[PDB]
């Protein structure tokens, strides 16, 4: 009973490490599917998921991310829950192994619950709460729908290479770098969405929720093809950039589950794979022949269905 | 030609503290106008506003934001400009006397494009504190506006000390792109130019990307009911806070297409607003109150007016 879609990133494509990638997300999918049979909530399998990308020293997530302008290590990384709308999210940390599971435990300790508990943190203040709760210390995403039908999203992030230290991207900010989001009496489809790419170009066109309202039309890969066209690739958002990169992977349930993964870059790995199935598939998806990164578009799909 | 719209301590009523935001609102929106009179960039001016709502000590914003559980301050802040589209912000900043600066300096600064790599758009901490002395910001040893130049040019911004006693590192909607302001000229899909800066408690307006979701209600043609339709069915009844026990928050609002519509709504008990046009001269300063029987929280105030320019 469950799904997963996962990718290692949208960017400049590697015949060398495309053999990396795939594996890592193979692997990915594999503990993500593995939480869900051992009736695990489907933040805890996008969790498993993500931890798994991120230790990959070939993932700008976690261990092995693009270091900032002074050689550090700053993490950005968020998770969103599709049933309670819950999120959590850290930017600019540093110290913490996996930067997702901080993310993550920041939304568990939200369904706690007067004062709302944080969900954004940065900095020493993440560090210090990650290691006040036990979390072990020291680009990538998923996607995913357990056996009832709740949907979950993730995405971990190194940054940009020798950004400015304290820089934030679009996998620490809300609506911007995942989103997740049950059925609901404006929301037919329950929706997950996870990002990669130029932050700045995800962040300055909010992609991650622009996708999640796009998918609620009858037709997900038009929805999805005239968002990363019109709402990307053409925003006036981004008029100031010379192409858009970015990528995405999405997740449309009601247990018929749509995904598809869309990107502007010359490449982005991705990897799914379905409980009631086994065998996860992974695939480096490029751009069609002679295309122009950052002004074209790839988009591909599939369906699961879940007994 | 121009006009100014700012906001300060969106809250509770405190009639003794009433006196002092309407000061501070004043000087803002004199200082906006200043600016844009003397031919300044809509960004400008808007910073203009808010350098002189953070330096007010009743503000949580700037010099007198709140102090976080280990007793330090930590600053969120954000500038939108309508024109490029461009955004500039900043969030748990410390040892910055006008973090809003910051903002529009990294918001200036990424205006110069690539021509030698993608500017950055949003730095917080110590690394936001580093790139302000960097760049020459003055160091130490929620309040909000929106404006419109001559030209239909709008702008806002934000800023705020956020939450009184947050862990250290907490960083509210003054800082996150589309929750505390927004502003977009005209364009094609985009009939008007509008402008939109929030305030409240923080989770709430994230939880809602609150400012942008205002500004494209805005698109419609009736502001008024665009606004409130927006704070009904898109804040205070939005699914995504249905688990809260009362949705407190306030916008202040600026559309133009010279004519300008401007409006303040909010669901907390009041909140100070100041405007002024260019050429009326003399600021106008309001403490908006919830209507008597209302319950903050629940329900919705809203106000506003037109202006015309030329």
């Amino acid at each position: 009973g469950g799904f997963v879609l996962v990718h290692a990133g949208a960017g400049y494509h590697s015949e060398s490490k495309a053999k990396e990638y795939k594996h890592v997300c193979k692997r990915a999918c594999q503990k993500a599917i593995e939480k869900l049979q051992a009736g695990a909530l489907a933040t805890d399998a996008v969790t498993a998921a993500l931890v798994e990308l991120e230790d990959s020293p070939f993932t700008n997530a976690g261990m092995g991310s693009n270091l900032n302008l002074l050689g550090e290590i700053e993490c950005d990384a968020s998770i969103m829950d599709g049933k309670s709308l819950n999120f959590g999210a850290v930017g600019a940390l540093s110290g913490i192994k996996n930067p997702v599971s901080v993310a993550n435990r920041l939304l568990c300790e939200g369904q706690k619950g007067g004062r709302i508990p944080p969900c954004f943190l940065v900095g020493e203040g993440a560090y210090r709460w990650a290691v006040d709760h036990g979390i072990p210390s020291c680009a990538v995403g998923a996607v995913v729908v357990d056996h009832e039908g709740n949907v979950a999203a993730a995405v971990s992030s190194g940054g940009l290479a020798l950004k400015h230290p304290g820089r934030v991207g679009q996998a620490a900010l809300y609506g911007c770098g995942c989103w997740a989001e049950n059925t609901g009496a404006h929301n037919p489809y329950s929706t997950a969405v996870s990002t990669s790419g130029c932050g700045e170009h995800l962040v300055r066109t909010i992609l991650a929720r622009e996708c999640s309202h796009a998918l609620q039309a009858e037709d997900a890969h038009q929805a999805l093809l005239e968002t990363m066209q019109n709402k990307f690739i053409s925003s006036p958002f981004l008029a100031s950039e010379d192409g858009v990169l970015g990528g995405v992977i999405v997740l449309r349930s009601c247990l018929l589950v749509e995904f598809l993964w869309s990107h502007t870059t010359e490449s982005m790995c991705v990897g799914y794979m379905s409980a009631q199935d086994g065998k996860a598939k992974t695939h480096i998806s490029r751009l069609p022949p002679g295309a122009v990164a950052g002004q074209s578009v790839a988009i591909e799909g599939g369906v699961c269905r879940l007994e």
